[PDB]
């Protein structure tokens, strides 16, 4: 029970209009995406988050909670159309905002498989806001791969991101968007389950993590239209 049940109440019910104070927010969009290489398993979900500084907290813009088809031949590219469509959505809803998105595929699972979702995020973003990746240097190595090695940073992560929703540092955006979670159940309910099991979480670690990446960070604001 890490989480408090009343901070939990609060981001389910108070969720800021994004889309109409656009002028809170910082310029640059965070998106983790936690793959899972399997299918017809429950714990094949991939998490994808993308969130942003509002004000001084932290909002989710889009949420993902992927199933890769069983025996695709092209599961990268599966998932990173996956990512590609829900950027797009949040780009869409809020025009001109974004001068920044920076992109950590987590590579814990498989190295090539985090570099070849990265690769197509990055061909078919190609298709306004600069997209970085995130990289990394793996140890006795001198290569900067687009992808994230998640492991002495979960601790300090999972730490400030329990402190900040406690106090009501964190929320969620009133136009959430979620092409996974959309029919079922509602997206925010839906982390919120998986956010109490703190003490398959995919996208709790996603938006965990895509929250840690936007926390080390800068002073503009978003242009008021």
């Amino acid at each position: 029970p890490v989480l408090t049940k009343s901070a939990g109440e609060r981001f389910l019910l108070y969720r800021p209009s994004t889309t109409t104070n656009s002028g809170l927010m910082a310029p640059d969009l965070y998106v983790y995406v936690d793959p899972a290489f399997t299918a017809n398993t429950r714990a094949s979900g991939t998490g994808v988050a993308v969130v942003g500084r509002y004000r001084d907290d932290y909002i989710i813009f889009a949420l993902e909670h992927f199933f890769l088809r069983a025996l695709t031949g092209s599961a990268p590219a599966d998932i990173a159309r996956c990512v590609v469509h829900s950027l797009t959505q949040v780009l869409a809803l809020h025009p001109g905002a974004f001068r920044g998105v920076r992109v950590a595929v987590e590579g814990n699972s498989s190295q090539d498989s985090a570099v070849a979702i990265a690769t197509h995020v990055h061909t078919e973003m190609h298709r306004g806001p600069e997209l970085l990746f995130y990289h990394c240097e793996p140890p006795g190595s001198a290569v900067l791969y687009p992808f994230f090695l998640l492991n002495k940073q979960k601790t300090p992560a999972f730490e400030h991101f329990i402190k900040k929703f406690n106090s009501g540092g964190v929320m969620a955006s009133q136009e959430i968007v979620s092409a996974t979670v959309r029919l079922q159940t509602d997206p925010v309910e839906y982390l919120l389950e998986q956010l109490n099991n703190l003490t398959s979480d995919d996208l709790m670690v996603a938006v965990i993590m895509a929250i840690y990446l936007a926390a080390q960070a800068g002073p503009p604001h978003t242009f008021a239209p």
